[PDB]
């Protein structure tokens, strides 16, 4: 069968259909905070999400994606390590069966309960499908989630998950503000990597924020109630949909902060 997160179709198997799995710039990675170097020539990140136009939420059998209208520069990321303008197309998360695992990136081997990815494409390539084939085609803003107090900006997401329980279900999801998912600080690490799901393309500039957001136990519990399977198929809970840390292979991780 096709790719997943189980014993039989999970990350150890991906390289047979996607040989770039064993490539030179795979993600995620462990961020060693002692080895990352402060890079004085990194600009502050510019997250311009005021005109973000959310459309839909979809269970794609791997995660759920909240999709945005990316036909114009309505919600963009720029600055930081980036040249040019990257448009927000979707966000999703990765999460664990337990609070001690679920992030894809780790920080000195520490795993967080979950990780949010805000996926952007480089507008100089005109569309997302062309952008994913270029080495500077994508920029993913990664945010760690720890369990603590509730994140009020996440609750609208939590509330709709009932309606997209199984693979292929979608719901209308307009007027959601992705600014409510950000922590206070935009301090970050950055390195060149890849998509963390098949087809594992090596087209991502990763920007991983130093400050986690806190979500509540009840919020993450709702994520764990989703299903990987389709309606009418045997229930497999959507948990542990993360890829483990890949070798760094002499890439340098840079910090925006001292
Ligand atoms: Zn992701």
């Amino acid at each position: 069968h096709h790719w997943g997160y189980g014993k039989h179709n999970g990350p150890e198997h991906w390289h047979k259909d996607f040989p770039i799995a064993k490539g030179e710039r795979q993600s995620p990675v462990d961020i060693d905070t002692h080895t990352a170097k402060y890079d004085p020539s990194l600009k502050p990140l510019s997250v311009s999400y005021d005109q973000a136009t959310s459309l839909r939420i979809l269970n794609n059998g791997h995660a759920f994606n909240v999709e945005f209208d990316d036909s114009q520069d309505k919600a963009v990321l720029k600055g930081g390590p980036l040249d040019g303008t990257y448009r927000l197309i979707q966000f999703h998360f990765h999460w664990g069966s337990l609070d001690g695992q679920g992030s894809e990136h780790t920080v000195d081997k520490k795993k967080y309960a979950a990780e949010l990815h805000l996926v952007h494409w480089n507008t100089k390539y005109g569309d997302f499908g062309k952008a994913v084939q270029q080495p500077d085609g994508m920029a993913v803003l990664g945010i760690f989630l720890k369990v603590g107090s509730a994140k009020p900006g996440l609750q609208k997401v939590v509330d709709v998950l009932d309606s997209i329980k199984t693979k292929g279900k979608s719901a209308d999801f307009t007027n959601f503000d992705p600014r409510g998912l950000l922590p206070e600080s935009l301090d970050y690490w950055t390195y060149p990597g890849s998509m963390t799901t098949p087809p594992l393309l090596e087209s991502v500039t990763w920007i991983v924020l130093k400050e986690p957001i806190s979500v509540s136990s009840e919020q993450v519990l709702k994520f764990r109630k989703l299903n990987f399977n389709g309606e009418g198929e045997p229930e497999e809970l959507m948990v542990d949909n993360w890829r483990p840390a890949q070798p760094l292979k002499l890439r340098q991780i840079k910090a925006s902060f001292k």
